[PDB]
């Protein structure tokens, strides 16, 4: 009852397939209209399509989040679309195990692309948010941002900084009514997975909606790992 | 949908009042048969009471939780009234500010009360739960077990070393099926001193007893079925000492 996203709109990157795919569909499901982007416009649209075919809501969008004009374009098109923003979910990323000698422009870009884009979409959609009356940021992470191995320099400490960035502008928008949280997945389809079996993309979707829904509403700077318990 | 407790049978303690009692309330209006205990039973058999009257199922018991006796006596209560146990609510506990030269019968006692009840409670629960496959464990911690500050010798590290059982337990008792978490509530509300705990409050407001009960829901519902070994705080975004 107040897991339900009803009057919501959610914008949701990285969003054609995993994680950000489950995410889209449970929180049109859920009562939200969804702004679905991705790299790949025809996922997105796929996606968005999908989702229209179900009963909800959705408009498909090609989104690099790491082009200034990509990311204007998704914020016009969810307030030319649905009036309004109140959900942002920074889902796009990646990055993975480099050596530690990289050359530099590796090094930057899981910065660029796991940092900067998701903090500049959040600049983006704050003041829409405010004015709509409040609103809810999702940031996903990795579990490589709170462990510690080899071969993680670039992708731990950018997904490091992702969840330090989320605890700390929690502090920045609380003020005008917008919670800021991260989700942290484990593997997603077993010595060290406490449950016993892999991860589901809807598994981290249920975390996402509660994290984005009133149920959540005095929850704001905390990391939730998703990991059946590894 | 998946945030209901269907055919879930919840054993809460310390649920008389505040956030043990909200986690009662709401875990029955989301399906759960409700065990809630107190060590003041008149307390518990009320909030049972209003459970029923709402239209959930319910019993009260007295259980002071660091007594051997009752915590067999609420497990086996808790099957005969119900025939198994699928969640556990750790929500007793209490402790606060002592001096650093306090007796070490305080000390010891604040382990007692916040860490070893809860541990064994766990212990004679997780059979149980597997038998009826599956369940969830939910320990109710507090900010104190991150936080660093003067006073809190005992308060802070015994809910330090609730916050790491929780961690470590997770992994013994996942191939069993059962998932542990913990939630860690900054200031629940169960004129100037108001003032300067929302100062360092982003969200601007004081914790509800509501707001950690839908944690918990969330937590011990199939929605976190595949989360385990979390201590989720939940603060309105900041601190308030
Ligand atoms: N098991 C996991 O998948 C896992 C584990 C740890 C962390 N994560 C994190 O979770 C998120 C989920 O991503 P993923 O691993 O599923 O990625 P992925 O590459 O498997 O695909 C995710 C989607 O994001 C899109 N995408 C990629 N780069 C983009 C960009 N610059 N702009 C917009 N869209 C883009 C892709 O086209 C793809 O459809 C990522 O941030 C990732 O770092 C995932
Ligand atoms: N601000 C907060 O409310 C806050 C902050 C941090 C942590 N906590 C933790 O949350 C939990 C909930 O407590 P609360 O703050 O709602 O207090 P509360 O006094 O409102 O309720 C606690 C209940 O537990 C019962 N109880 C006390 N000692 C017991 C024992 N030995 N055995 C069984 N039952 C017992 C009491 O009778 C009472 O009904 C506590 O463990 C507390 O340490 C609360």
């Amino acid at each position: 009852s107040p897991f339900h996203l009803n009057d919501a709109v959610a914008i949701v990157t990285g969003a054609a397939a995993g994680i950000g795919r489950a995410i889209a569909g449970t929180f049109a499901k859920a009562g939200a209209s969804v702004v679905v982007t991705d790299l790949k416009s025809e996922g997105a649209e796929a996606v968005a399509a999908a989702i229209r075919q179900a009963g909800g809501k959705a408009i498909g969008l090609e989104c690099n989040v790491t082009d200034e004009q990509h990311r204007e374009a998704v914020i016009k098109a969810a307030l030319d679309q649905f009036g309004k923003i109140t959900v942002l979910v920074n889902n796009a990323g990646g990055g993975g195990p480099k050596p530690f000698d990289m050359p530099m422009s590796d090094f930057e870009w899981a910065f660029k692309l796991n940092l900067f884009s998701l903090f500049r979409l959040s600049q983006l959609a704050a003041p829409h948010m405010q004015k709509a009356g409040g609103g809810a940021i999702l940031n996903i992470s990795s579990m490589a941002g709170e462990n510690t191995n080899v071969r993680m320099a670039s992708y731990g400490s950018s997904k490091a900084a992702v969840n330090h960035l989320t605890r700390n502008i929690a502090f920045d928008v609380g003020p005008m009514g917008i919670r800021v949280n991260a989700i942290a997945p484990g593997a997603i389809k077993l010595k060290h997975t406490p449950l016993g079996r892999l991860g589901e993309a809807q598994d981290i979707a249920n975390a996402a909606l509660f994290l984005c829904s009133p149920a959540a509403a005095w929850i704001s700077g905390q990391v939730l790992t998703v990991s059946g318990g590894g």
